[PDB]
């Protein structure tokens, strides 16, 4: 019932890179068509972008958006999505068994990222294409002018280069369900050679090597080791993907899965440092966690849609509707991301609009709304800039059906120096027993105490109203005392 | 003089897949140009197809035709053969040192297949092209509309999709004489990935993985093992190729060669089942015998042509003129195919027109006529539909120069119970002795004994007449007693 | 003081293939643009070709020129350089951080080679491209007509096929500074299948497989053995690359480096013979030394030009200005090449115009002069055609900072039978002592003794004048030719 945590400014983990509050838009389902892009809608601007969605994205303070995939990119031909729209083909999207009409391509999606105050992180097709097509796309986007592909961008109506900073070398290609599956050795080579050439066009870019499609793949983490062995000198990040689900309907074990996330991350870091010692390099590889979220609700509808009604434009795929308990895990996942901010410098919640997303528009042009997971992310991105202090914590333990010694209270604190504030994120993942956390600030004024709680752990949000929303609700010597209700998300700020 | 055999509808082998009576047209020599396609000719229809050639193919009841190669496909660019004929290029055909004019492409050959009531088995180029080109060709042929390459087919004048059922992942590429020669691991990888992508576009197709170019390559049968190991989950067949020759002028040892055919088939079946165990699959790989024939007569003239008269259109290559003994061995090969109809589901006489073919057009628009090998195939395709019955047979044996204990009488019975007939196929390949076949027919009337025989084992057919052709030449109890002339082919039907 | 040589016309090494006097033009720096190709210029002809440069090349009697690279070729798309010039794109040259405007492509460069009496040895892109693109280029260039790419050539205004004889399968691709870098097994496989398919289009061409970037690469010589293992039956040559520098500023050691060249050539020959025994083949692979020169003066200015000033048309890259001691090592390398004429059949001075070149044009459109290295190459190419006789030399030796037992004199005799000339090429690389060379022409009138010498080993040529240029002599009565060879000199002594 008690839990003691001592924060101290002097005990840093690292500065937060803001790109860990990024997200991800794939040409999948209604992410784009009847998603952020709805040409005649009364709620859209003259370019067809839903303005209410733009506003909801800006509320999440997303600085970087992965695009356009995802499994989609591994058979995408980028030239299909630029130039006059009347001349753009329709294409089969093999990954998601849909027709892609290519109304949104590089230039429309870059315009959209301007409107939501975000940058693109661009993925290139290394499934069915290779080096020279990555070079062309990079020249098109980043070279000012005076060459075949920069002048082509100019002739398409974009005089200034997009100057995309981070590029991703394909998508995860270790699974037998993706077009252009590669062995680790094949992918290591194409990534090394694509990376080599791209850095010769634009040496200021950063590059992401793709890790395994999940930690459960038998080739994890040898895949990461092999790719980094080949490409180390030319890439800056390795990517990780992780999704969690609660089909077993075990909310106690569900919220313990953040422990598996912590272990996955350290595994990837050890793998990077193993290859570091092997190359005798002084460079550190950072982590790009460019696919993470809860994902399990829509699994069976998606299987129906493929292949019952295949080859639709914008079929409603991956439309997970999230519960309060899902928001609790998304919050736990964010706490775990923060705790490893010394190595994780990029992360993308997957995905942003409609597809397993914090932001939903109702089908056929309907209204936009916030899912339960919208709010833990909004809080983390708003108050979680600054310096991650080392959580030194003793907290009660519990076991679940499949995890052991699960921390009762997961927590981290982030000192914003320019603002003299200190924000403490804490989840009580004791489903039953309320707990108090006593926090010895030895720093270094109790601003507020925002909470995400609800009676019903399976409650949902909808276009008819949010049942889950930040209750701006609930310190005086040096020790801060606030109470963590069972199954709750807590944002405690100090000034 | 005496050989005995028990026929019994309870010792089934398998139901015959009629696709074992298939054939093969490659863009080679006079197969197409000055072959089935002759636009000026008086005997040609509105599309330029020779109508007498069309009639002869239908007499063979060929249900499936492989196209368009062959070594030719390994450097073929299928876009060169579709669209307005005025804009189609002339290409160098490296395999056969010829100019391909591309007057006949997929759409013309598909129309021709309709007129001979056959359908296409399409090979894709995995020599100099790869995944995305195979996907484009499949989309073009099988996707109905609303996408780049399907709409391209429609605009080219073919509104409905061809819906090609069986595709071949390349041609054999183990030979140093083939453009795009692959190692077995290289071919396995590209076959695996091409098949994976193709089945995402059209999951109803079947795919054929290529075997060794012959049983005599050092990489047979490890090539088959390796390809199947990579691609097992996505393919349905493995291909086999076999040609026999009588360059040594030894008819006895020549006719013994279907024994090595049987052994060859067993070797490939064992290879498939070894991999099935390795995979723990419940699927059996079936065999596609998409190249088999006698071929040796024209070998020296083809050296002359490729080496000194290169880059012609329609050079007269591979124009074997077949003898009566060649027809006997073709019959022995058809019997062996029938004996393995449990695993062999597709087979292709290589080839259908002019090129090592049962059908010949003279040259420079001359008349069409039937080679000796035409009639064993016509008999087998006409009456060999139904259930292959296990041959329990005790026959005299003989030695030849290079074969030991060769059975004198080779035989199988097919039981068509929807017509209530039992057709016995038998060859006496003892050339020096006549032999009586006592056939115990555990019942279940004789309707005819049909023969191909001749005194002159080297006699040929020609445009001036057929010397080898079906003769109606000649059981009461339940015991079928049939006299099998030395070096003869026999089709004895009971009902 | 005394070195003795025995020249017998019956002790032969081999007939000299004149393609050992080849050179090389890459789309690099000012080789093409502001070099051989200058449209506006008063010195330029109807095609835009500097006529003064054309005549300078013709004096070197260069029979074959490799083109278009070099690193450049490894990401070159040849179609960008043919067809109407108004429709040719500008492209990023990742190798040299330049813009390639493609005003000179294969058909302009083929015309230029006609004007200097040379042929192209063409390199195909095996970096980012492969089999089918090499087939297309070979058909465009060598197939008469009646097919897609041969007719395309005709449509572009070249009715006759170029009929290019020697093709180079990519460029060396073992280095991490190269677009499309390959492991030895990757390159082995791609070279094998490119070669196989190309020889089906035109069986009369000859093919060069690429060796390592230099002997110093860790994968040398295993790269050469693997590529030859794969492609042996389909290729005719293996390539070698060698450059030398004098950044340590040690003239004696510098001039000893032809000894390393000799060791390098033998190592590659052994490698060929190893694979030959492995293949039980009756065919020897021949050597193509298609990059060799002195190269070091311009390294630092080159590093500055990328970055700081990247993506220019025609940046002034690799503009080494050669000293007299550089010309001596160039002469020593040509002597070494001559001594291995039985296996080296193609060699390429890298490069011909402005880019580490014997011929310079001064930048922004004039005026064109000859570097110090121009002249040993001119002598070797003009008088070094015939039979390499076997060098029997008793030369005094000397040690240097990093080399031992270095001959003071390097010499080789080339017997021309259609002229009754013998030519003795000799270098005295003892920087300190004149040496008399006694040649016993067990033969068989002294025709001349040409000399390249100077008091300043660091003196350079320039547009303002040649400081280094040929002179006579100093200076044969029985069957005994005696000739004093100066301190640090290049010597061409001719008999008739
Ligand atoms: O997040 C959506 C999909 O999940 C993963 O399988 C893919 O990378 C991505 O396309
Ligand atoms: O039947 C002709 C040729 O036989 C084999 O050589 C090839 O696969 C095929 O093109
Ligand atoms: O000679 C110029 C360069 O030297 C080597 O680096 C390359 O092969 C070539 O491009």
């Amino acid at each position: 019932k008690k839990a003691r945590m001592t924060v101290d400014k002097d005990y840093k983990i690292a500065e937060i890179d803001k790109r860990i509050y990024g997200s991800f838009v794939e040409h999948l389902g209604r992410a784009v068509y009847d998603g952020l892009y709805q040409p005649g809608n009364s709620k859209s601007d003259e370019d067809g972008f839903r303005k209410d969605v733009i506003e909801l994205v800006k509320e999440l303070n997303v600085p970087i958006i992965a695009y356009p995939g995802g499994n989609f990119v591994s058979n995408y031909f980028w030239e299909d999505g630029v130039g006059p729209v009347e001349d753009r083909p329709r294409r089969l999207d093999l990954a998601w068994k849909s027709i892609e009409p290519n109304q949104v391509g590089i230039n429309e999606f870059a315009k959209w990222c301007k409107k939501v105050n975000a940058e693109i992180m661009m993925a290139v097709n290394l499934g069915t294409r290779g080096i020279s097509d990555a070079c062309n796309l990079l020249e098109y986007c980043n070279h000012p002018g005076g060459s075949k592909y920069s002048d082509m961008r100019i002739k398409h109506g974009v005089k200034e280069p997009h100057n995309i900073k981070v590029w991703c070398l394909g998508n995860a290609m270790d699974g037998p369900w993706q077009v252009g599956h590669k062995t680790m050795d094949e992918y290591g080579r194409i990534a090394e050679e694509t990376a080599r050439a791209m850095k010769m066009i634009d040496p200021s870019i950063e590059l992401v090597a793709c890790g395994s499609s999940s930690k459960d793949m038998p080739t994890f983490p040898q895949w990461e080791a092999t790719v980094l062995d080949y490409a180390y000198d030319y890439v800056d990040y390795i990517s990780l993907h992780q999704y969690y689900g609660n089909k077993e309907n075990d909310t106690a074990d569900f919220l313990a899965k953040s422990d598996d996330l912590d272990d996955f991350i350290r595994s990837v870091i050890a793998t990077c440092d193993y290859i570091k010692a092997k190359k005798r390099s002084k460079k550190d590889i950072y982590l790009s966690f460019d696919e993470w979220n809860v994902w399990y609700h829509s699994n069976n509808e998606d299987a129906n849609i493929m292949q019952n009604e295949p080859w639709r434009i914008a079929p409603p795929l991956l439309e997970d509707i999230y519960t309060f308990e899902d928001a609790l895990l998304v919050g736990l996942m964010l706490i775990t991301l923060m705790k490893h901010a010394d190595r994780i410098k990029i992360a993308c919640l997957a995905q942003l609009i409609n597809v397993i997303a914090p932001i939903v528009t109702e089908r056929n042009g309907g209204a936009a709304w916030r899912q339960t997971i919208f709010y833990p992310f909004m809080h983390a991105s708003k108050y979680g800039r600054g310096i991650v202090l080392q959580p030194v914590i003793n907290s009660p333990l519990h076991d679940t059906s499949k995890h052991e010694d699960v921390t009762d209270i997961e927590s981290v604190a982030i000192y914003n120096e320019e603002k003299e504030e200190v924000t403490i994120f804490a989840v009580n993942r004791n489903i039953h027993e309320d707990i108090v956390l006593v926090s010895d600030v030895r720093g270094m004024r109790l601003l507020e105490h925002i909470v995400l709680e609800h009676q019903d752990l399976k409650i949902r949000n909808s276009v008819n109203g949010e049942e889950v929303y930040p209750k701006n609700s609930d310190f005086d010597d040096g020790i801060l005392t606030s109470m963590l209700r069972r199954a709750s998300w807590n944002v405690i700020r100090i000034g």
